[PDB]
């Protein structure tokens, strides 16, 4: 058996993930949302399938991720794959024309939020077997490509975020976690479903071996 | 032919060495801020016996203080040349899991969201200068592709998001003939805050190109 944990699991590739984990035989998955009692699809989803086990967490409140342990220790005595996905993606464009407001809520939602989920969610992870730790961030998160978009606080936090992933794949290694920052795809890069993004993560999700990865979706290297 | 520089943490380490370089180099004018300039010695010593350096009060962690340092430079200038980003933290090293929310949220706000409201708020005095110059001081800490062996945490986070935003704002401002860095000044192999200083402001007189990450003895690092 394997306990996977995905946070905003409640609609987009986390919903499709969960709905992909949720065919396969002998998997637990706590699936997260913000809003439990408007997650339809995933409540449906949690009836039909009830190894699918919802939960409440906001990733942008310290309240609700102080409570996630006790929480996700409702359903399991350990975690094999960790997935923080759930994340904004709210502001674009340029410096000049980017409120402090923009700054603040993209760095406490997309950078601060996984650091602390994570940091709750430790003590189950290395008690699994897998100890597989996945980021879902950006290829715009890069300091090394140019899409010719600027992305503003969006690709800042996804940088911010991919700088700490790098340090805790070095810090874990001597545990053998495995560590990775992921792009999912856009859902011009060629848009892709949700269902394939979640096919591709899936896929990775168990082919990785190798920790200190910044893997696109099709498990090709980005530069950091 | 007179050129105003700002400089943010001017009462002491590198800050302070920069405003003590510029303070001896004709026909410069110096915006030095430090957060309680009362009790900046060393710094208001300088301002009394050389008039063009200037001292203001600047928190870069307090919006409110932001909210006021354009109109406050203003009396003191009508342009800004060289923009200087230099005041900052470094309290937060070692693994995350030790690393407590609190010092990820001051090297944000103190390290990335200051010095971008800074910039923003002091944009239109340097439009209207000549130099169009605009330095980071970040560190070598910061890169993506550095391996020092070392964990720098909400330090090297901070400095990590402060490069991203630097490298599109170099894009950003490219059509107006910014000069946009950021600048490792070295560890104060160490060297001293003075020797610091008098690379630092050889390499902001001679860049002449924008986007670029660079080492205080103007050798490139990698973003
Ligand atoms: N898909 C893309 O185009 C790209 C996205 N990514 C990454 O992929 C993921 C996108 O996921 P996807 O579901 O498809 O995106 P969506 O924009 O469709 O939704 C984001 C998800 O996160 C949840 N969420 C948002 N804010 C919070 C919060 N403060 N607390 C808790 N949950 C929250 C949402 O729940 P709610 O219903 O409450 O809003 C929802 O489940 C992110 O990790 C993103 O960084 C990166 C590269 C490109
Ligand atoms: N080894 C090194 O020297 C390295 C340093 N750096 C960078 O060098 C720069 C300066 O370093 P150094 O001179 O040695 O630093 P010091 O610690 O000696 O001084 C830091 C300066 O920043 C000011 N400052 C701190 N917080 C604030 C705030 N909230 N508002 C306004 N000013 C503030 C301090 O003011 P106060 O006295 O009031 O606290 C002081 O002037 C920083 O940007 C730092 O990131 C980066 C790479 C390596
Ligand atoms: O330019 C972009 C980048 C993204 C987007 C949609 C939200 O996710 C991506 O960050 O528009
Ligand atoms: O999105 C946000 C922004 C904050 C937060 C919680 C702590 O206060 C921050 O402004 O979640
Ligand atoms: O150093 C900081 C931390 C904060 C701040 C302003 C807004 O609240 C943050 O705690 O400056």
């Amino acid at each position: 058996e394997q306990t996977y944990f995905i946070s905003g699991a409640n609609r987009g590739i986390g919903f499709s993930v969960v709905q992909r984990l949720a065919a396969k035989s002998g998997v637990k998955v706590i699936a997260t949302a913000r809003d439990p009692a408007s997650a339809t699809a995933l409540n449906e989803l949690a009836k039909e399938n009830p190894q699918v086990k919802v939960v409440q967490l906001d990733i942008s409140d310290e309240e609700s991720i102080k409570k996630i342990a006790k929480n996700v220790s409702q359903y399991t005595d350990s975690i094999d794959v960790f997935v923080s996905n759930a994340a904004i993606a709210k502001s674009f464009g340029p410096l000049l024309n980017t409120p402090r407001e923009q700054w603040i809520e993209h760095f406490f939602t997309n950078v601060l939020g996984p650091i602390r989920l994570f940091q709750e969610l430790y003590p189950l992870i290395k008690k699994g077997t897998q100890k597989k730790v996945f980021f879902i961030s950006s290829n715009a998160g890069s300091l090394n490509l140019d899409f010719g978009l600027d992305f503003s606080a969006f690709g800042q936090s996804k940088a911010a975020l991919n700088y700490s992933t790098k340090e805790l794949a070095r810090q874990l290694k001597p545990e053998n976690f495995i560590v990775a920052a992921v792009h999912p795809g856009v859902v011009p890069e060629t848009k892709i479903t949700p269902e394939e993004s979640a096919a591709a993560l899936c896929k990775l999700f168990e082919s990785l071996n190798t920790t200190g990865k910044y893997l696109s979706y099709d498990g090709t290297e980005l530069p950091w």
